[PDB]
């Protein structure tokens, strides 16, 4: 699990951490937690 957990209220606010860290913005934006993963 990657420690780039973002609140899934702002999906875009998750996508930024996603791209920034893991490059490919595959964010698991679940209500509880958005997890930024690459491809």
């Amino acid at each position: 699990g990657v420690p780039i957990n973002v609140s899934c209220t702002g999906s875009k606010d998750c996508y930024a951490p996603c791209r920034k860290q893991t490059g490919c913005p595959n964010a698991k934006c679940i209500n509880k937690s958005c997890k930024c993963y690459g491809c």
